[PDB]
């Protein structure tokens, strides 16, 4: 039956006017100009590849000094007086109250132990990658008709007589990677496969995180001990911060650079300047009547967003229930996408029958204000649906 | 010399009857029907891509409550009486016996500390990915001759006059990834790059694991302390379970969905419903006498499984020593595979000489009952060999 | 304008003499011989793929036994006497001096605790992967003119009349992976995604590391306690070494084998014997005057290395400032590379104008003696620059 999922052409090579087959750096453009005989001008322009990363913003990674202080007062109870470290942003406290052999002179009590972090200094911003999308802008002008589109990696553009396909194993960054920028985005980031998430301890990568909703403080896994002169508190645990431990071995981690980067709340956009990342590009110009666009179809698709579940800004994603009506075709195998005002975040291939169908699409990314709509090609539903906030909370 | 490792054709494009070049979603089929002139019917059917993951079954991940109880009895010795927590599936015990200042009234002893987990609830099944294989079923009918085969990704099918090649960077899942299904497989899983393996502590991802051979209990890394009234036990360590720590930040991890999934002891089979994963498909129909199958060869290959070492169900794999006899050809460069009744798990390219050769193939996956045989194309040895059980034991 | 970044050709398929399109194992060669009519001999030889991994050498991973000893002497002070474990390569010490109820008989003192590791045995060498590069040697002989080059994956070779392109999702190993060889390289390695780097504790993968600059000892995160007869030291912490914990579950990790491997200080070179890794190969022989090499250009490029910053042997890399003069062309979009005597480590695509330009290239890898030069094609600067030593130190 009919289907538009195949993005490509059927051709007779004998009838092909021109074929291009080359490898191009991701960071390179390409321009080709030849006059086609009848003279007909012909222009093929491919732009630099653009990386689109849906990111979770993690805030500022913090450096700090580890401190422990004892406070022994002979007065009654431990809670009745408070202690100097309790003004710190992050402190962990243990109180040895009404226990014993340990009384210093003049005291016939409370022994307050306190570990806290001060000299807090931001060392860079961190982002966790939800999804990655690689696109290139391609413009084709055959005579007086121009066609421009943004082509995804491993996808093809089909015009009445030109087919342009890209194929590239471009994938240095991975989803759920953690990007750390010690400076402005322009100066590049560091990829960290290890970054604390479910069990952030002091000294872990990402231990102290200054977020917009306040500070996020690491647990101290060491053990306390009361020494018995006035008692002194002792802590057996990690003293050195996660930042200092990473910088000491910093050259162990993978960097990645960014040219002209643009950033929003949930998305990072740049061009990778590494000229070694190459994809394969194939262009075929074939003006014969037998040059068939494989995606041609007389089918019509009506879209309505039925329901939504799941979260925005999540590597788990959201699930979008679509009501897809099909007319003018007995069946039609196609792709239905989840898109908002900005762009799309996921697609599902279904086999549609005459009449109404129900189609569920899993999207990944988006923000609080994204109104995700069911989309086909450039046709989306009239209405969109907001998703739930993502669960990204330390348990502490 | 001769060689069948190249899966493809040499053609004259002028003599090509038809060429198809398109990108297709992994989750999409494709059908093409054109009448070839002489009329000759021609049908090209490509099916959805099927993901084959050799998995290590890890059992049920468990949620639990952390408990600590003290038991002080004045009677002699600590071992002589046992304690209530010792019926729990997972408990860790420390006994302060015959030590000191700490005696409560009426006692002129044993102080039993016990941390244990109860309210154990299964929260999902977990699997570690050994290997990944992406296949598509392709059927070609030129006139009255039909050819169907399952093509691996980045491989080609060659018929007397048709060449079909697939090229796809399809690889979202990675080997040694950990898949967690909070529900039935149908409802999808979560990818976890961090999952405890060599040092499972309480609070780690995968801390409490209910396996078929019984329970697998996490270590508690905290420290004990006897407080001195009857003595009270104190524990400085993580109280919150790994499950609760992950759910609190669940939206941080990558999901993956599965359509019509099928599961065995060591293998998970499904179709990825994400329509954004696209591979490149190229078909060439060329009926000219100069259309040469590059893998054509008059060579004959005899197979015998010599020995085996290594383990089934292991990402390290097993090594299969093959005795490969070659006749009717001076040399022959080919691929020798390790396959069982179900399918194949690895292949090795060698350069064979006239007579007997020894060829070692590394396979990954399989199960206890798999009888791995040396195979060439569809020809395998008569006899197979069982492999060793995999070493997948916590040290505890 | 002009550009040589596109490695490929523009052709008329009708005028094509011969086209090859096949998939080949990475571990396979290929040879094709046909006589071209006028007879003209034609030879196309493709060699096995070669993996080039820039590695950071980590030294010998060590197995050990965990020991704890108490030393109580009644004499004055703890420092005045030293203790037997202090000859061990790795020991961690805690001294309970001048504290209290605990005095054994004949003593009216010092209680020395000592945890140490002995029976140290090397269990294998470990390497962290900086970067990966996949190359194949390809030779083309059309009549009396031969052209040989080493082609990178996803790149094309262009001769006056032949175009050879490779496209392959070949990427089992990943950058910043950790390779462990329990034996000689020939016998294969194990990939470890978890390998301690910023917080190496006893029991972590890679806990005890014998490096050329001496030993690297793990921290012991447990807690000490003085028991009160002469006092006994107690340690609550992990007793079992990282090696023993991995071997107990060894079959959980991914292996990779190596044929004829060659190793230097900063680079590992081999051929992957897995015959399932396949890339796509396309050859086009087209001797028509319209067969245009897309990289043809009359431009000339002068090179001078301006400055360098960053480190050799680092997954973060070094930044190379190049002075690139352009003559004979108004503009020229090209690739400028960072290479030393051995090979290249990175490239940057720029748009050059008439006259002098400044171009910054990020390289990854190299060694202490590498003199990195700015390069274009096979033309490099006369002078090179040394980079800084990488920061790869445990904080301890
Ligand atoms: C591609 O990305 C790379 C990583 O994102 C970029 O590397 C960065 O390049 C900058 C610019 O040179 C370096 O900054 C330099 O730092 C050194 C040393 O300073 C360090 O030490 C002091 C003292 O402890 C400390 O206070 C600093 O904060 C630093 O930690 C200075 O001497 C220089 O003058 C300059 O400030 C970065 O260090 C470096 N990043 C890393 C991780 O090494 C690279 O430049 C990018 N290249 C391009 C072309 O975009
Ligand atoms: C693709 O895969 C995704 C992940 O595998 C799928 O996401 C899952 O979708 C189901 C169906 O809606 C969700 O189940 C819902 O859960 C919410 C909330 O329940 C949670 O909280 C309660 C209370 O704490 C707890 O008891 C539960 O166990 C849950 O933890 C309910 O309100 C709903 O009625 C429904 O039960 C899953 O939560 C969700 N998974 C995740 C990880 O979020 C997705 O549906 C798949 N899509 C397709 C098309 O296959
Ligand atoms: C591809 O790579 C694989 C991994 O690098 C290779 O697997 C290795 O193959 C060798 C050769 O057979 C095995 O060595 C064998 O070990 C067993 C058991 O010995 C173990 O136990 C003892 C006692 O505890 C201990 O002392 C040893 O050190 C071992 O830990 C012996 O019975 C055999 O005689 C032989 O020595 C390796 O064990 C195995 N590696 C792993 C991780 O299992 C594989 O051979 C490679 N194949 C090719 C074709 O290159």
């Amino acid at each position: 039956g009919w289907s538009d999922t195949a993005h490509g052409v059927g051709e007779i090579p004998m009838k092909t006017d021109l074929e291009l087959d080359f490898s191009l750096p991701s960071s390179s453009s390409y321009s080709y100009r030849r006059k086609l005989t009848n003279s007909i001008p012909f222009h093929f322009q491919m732009e630099k590849q653009v990386i689109h990363a849906e990111i979770q913003p993690l805030g500022h990674w913090m450096d700090a000094t580890f401190n422990i202080k004892t406070a022994f007062h002979c007065y009654g109870a431990c809670q009745k007086y408070s202690y100097p470290w309790q003004t710190s942003k992050c402190f962990f406290e243990k109180d040895y109250q009404y226990e014993t052999g340990c009384n210093p002179g003049d005291c016939p009590g409370c022994t307050a132990c306190g570990v806290y972090l001060d000299k807090l200094k931001s060392v860079g911003k961190a982002y966790k990658i939800i999804s990655l999308k690689y696109t290139r802008k391609v413009c084709i002008q055959l005579g007086t008709e121009q066609t421009c589109k943004h082509i995804d990696a491993n996808d093809c553009l089909v015009t009445p007589s030109v087919k342009v396909c890209i194929v590239g194993t471009v994938s240095k960054l991975q989803p759920s990677d953690t990007l750390l920028f010690l400076g402005p985005l322009e100066q590049g980031g560091i990829i960290l496969k290890q970054w604390c998430t479910t069990s952030c301890a002091f000294g872990d990568p990402g231990d102290i995180m200054s977020t917009p909703s306040g500070m996020r403080c690491p647990e101290h896994t060491g053990s306390f001990r009361k020494i018995c002169t006035t008692p002194v508190c002792e802590y057996q645990g990690n003293t050195i911060s996660g930042y200092k431990r990473m910088m000491a071995t910093k050259d162990s981690f993978q960097s990645f650079n960014l040219t002209e980067p643009h950033i929003t709340t949930n998305k990072l956009e740049w061009i990778d300047p590494d000229g070694n990342t190459r994809d394969h590009v194939n262009l075929v110009l074939n003006r014969d009547v037998s040059f068939q666009d494989l995606s041609d179809n007389p089918c019509k698709v009506d879209l309505h967003t039925q329901a939504i579940e799941g979260a925005w800004g999540s590597g788990v994603g959201f699930t979008l229930t679509c009501t897809v009506g099909l007319t003018e075709c007995p069946s039609f195998m196609t792709s239905i996408k989840a898109c908002d005002l900005a762009m799309c975040y996921g697609s599902t291939v279904t086999n549609l029958a005459r009449g109404s169908n129900t189609v569920k699409v899993v999207g990944k990314g988006g923000h609080s204000g994204s109104s995700f709509k069911c989309c086909h090609d450039t046709d989306c539903s009239s209405e969109g649906l907001l998703a739930s906030a993502p669960h990204l909370e330390r348990v502490t």
